[PDB]
């Protein structure tokens, strides 16, 4: 009964708020207008990016942008709630760009949320900021908070929450009320920064948008799928960083939790949330990408997966060879690297020699050009059919994605997961979900329901019994047990009534 949240970035740059116009799209390329009254009642949100945080450590625009040109685009999109009285304008402060461990803002990052005060002046910018042009709600896209820092950015979620919640009151808002979101870790290795301390970190959110994309890049050494929603045994698998996380579990826990080497998939990064106590299906959402992204020097013979390349992997893509046959977009921006679906379209369909190929495992689609030796690891309207299955299944919040401008003109991908959430005569129930590798680890939020006979105090339990007591079925870790479940080290909690 609950509509599924969808929620779409729109990415803008300076430049283009500064020669903002409907008109010429080879300087603004995805005009708010390009946002026809069908999508905007597609959406249930529109994530405007990005915002930073300047040396004050306030929520800012870049200082290079024209403010009323700023508010004139902000305009635009606050006006199509008219065709839907649901859809929320956010703003999102942060991104690669400005807030990596190397970006120009990043210590902004850091000092903004250090102390008391400094929380209370950047609560304060945001909300302000919200109420100024207009907006709907924050989101906050630090990539990414370090174990240290993390204290911080759970009290300054906090009180930006609370200064949200004073604001949906005074304004009487309580019909659409201003929202917090943050776009979270989709891969292991950045999540295991905050891992531990998930719980505090989703309780003052709306929703967690994970990034459950850019799980392969140039920086893997082994071409791969970018948001495979299940593993592929033939595909590589990597160390499970969480195992290490400061939770204080034992062994046991620890192993059932997280197996390592792991498959880095959509359905991980799902359950690895899942296994925390007090993160809520329903706060869950699934990040797809409306981009692929491409490997050169590749050998096939599996159709250029899981094969080494010669992909620059630095920052800026470092050289005038724009390698991606057909791709564009890529020569306007530079990098053959990353390529919009609207784009991928357009090079399937010409004749740049590509095919799309399929990975039932991993139920995603790949392009392969077998005479230059490209891979293009991709979304399609096809992979969003299990991606949205898993999410009903799931019972998570919805789906985000970056970025609207990557749809094709018609809108296809985001008319295809409203479709799949929405339409009254889709029906997934016969959509085969396939054998690929599922995360199975167990953690204290994801229990199984269990039933076993009840303990007997008396009784010598072997190895691997099982009991119930309690309010759980519990498992002896070594026999011959005696001791009541719970009261010592040798039961594991392995289920509940
Ligand atoms: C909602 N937030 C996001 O979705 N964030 C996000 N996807 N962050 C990673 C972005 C890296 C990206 N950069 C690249 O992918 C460039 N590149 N391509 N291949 C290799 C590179 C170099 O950067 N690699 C980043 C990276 C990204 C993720 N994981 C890593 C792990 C180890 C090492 C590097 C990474 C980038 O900075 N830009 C392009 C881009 C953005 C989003 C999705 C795909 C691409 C710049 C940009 C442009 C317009 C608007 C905003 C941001
Ligand atoms: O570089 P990392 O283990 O967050």
């Amino acid at each position: 009964s609950t509509r599924k949240a969808v929620i779409g970035y729109y990415f803008i740059p300076t430049n283009q708020i500064n020669n903002y116009t409907e008109t010429d799209t080879s300087v603004v390329p995805f005009p708010v207008s390009n946002i026809t009254p069908a999508k905007a009642k597609q959406l249930t949100h529109i994530n405007f990016s990005f915002l930073d945080i300047n040396s004050n450590l306030e929520c800012a625009w870049d200082p290079a942008t024209n403010d009323a040109k700023a508010r004139d685009v902000v305009n635009r999109l606050t006006a199509l709630k008219a065709h839907n009285p649901s859809l929320r304008i956010m703003f999102s402060i942060g991104g690669w760009y400005y807030s990596n461990d190397l970006g120009v803002s990043h210590a902004n990052y850091v000092n903004a949320v250090k102390t008391p005060a400094a929380r209370t002046k950047f609560a304060q910018s945001c909300v302000r900021i919200m109420k100024d042009y207009g907006f709907d709600g924050v989101d906050i896209d630090w990539e990414y908070p370090q174990a240290a820092e993390v204290d911080g950015f759970i009290a300054a979620l906090q009180e930006i929450r609370t200064l949200l919640n004073q604001q949906t009151i005074a304004d009487g808002r309580q019909a659409l009320p201003y929202q917090l979101t943050i776009a979270g870790a989709g891969g292991a290795f950045f999540l295991s920064r905050y891992y531990s301390k998930l719980a505090q970190i989703v309780a003052p959110l709306d929703y967690i948008n994970l990034m459950t994309y850019d799980l392969a890049g140039p920086w893997e050494k082994i071409t791969n799928h970018q948001a495979a929603l299940f593993g592929d045994a033939a595909g590589p698998t990597f160390y499970n960083a969480l195992r290490e996380a400061n939770l204080g579990w034992s062994w046991e826990e620890l192993t059932r939790a997280f197996p390592s080497p792991f498959s880095l998939t959509v359905d991980a990064a799902v359950q690895q949330h899942l296994m925390m106590e007090g993160v809520p299906s329903a706060k869950i959402v699934m990040g797809v990408p409306f981009y692929g992204r491409a490997f050169k020097g590749v050998s096939g013979g599996n159709g250029g997966q899981y094969s080494s390349h010669s992909t620059p992997g630095e920052d800026p893509y470092p050289n005038a060879d724009y390698w991606l046959v057909g791709c564009d977009e890529c020569v306007r921006d530079k990098d053959p690297r990353i390529a919009s679906y609207r784009q991928l379209e357009q090079m399937l369909q010409g004749n740049y020699g590509y095919q799309r190929l399929w990975n039932d495992k991993t139920k995603t689609p790949y392009l392969y050009h077998a005479q230059n030796g490209l891979f293009v690891t991709y979304d399609d309207a096809e992979s969003f059919k299990y991606k949205a299955k898993y999410i009903k299944q799931q019972q998570l919040g919805g789906v985000m994605f970056w970025h609207l401008g990557q749809d094709n003109r018609n809108g296809d991908l985001l008319a295809a997961l409203d479709r799949y959430f929405n339409a009254a005569d889709y029906d997934d129930s016969q959509l085969d979900m396939g054998t690929g590798l599922r995360y199975t680890g167990v953690g204290p939020g994801n229990l199984p329901i269990m039933t076993a006979p009840a303990y007997v105090p008396g009784t010598t339990y072997a190895q691997g019994a099982l009991v119930s007591y309690q309010g759980y079925v519990w498992q002896t870790k070594w026999g011959y047990i005696t001791s009541a479940p719970g009261s010592d080290s040798a039961w594991l909690k392995v289920g509940r009534l």
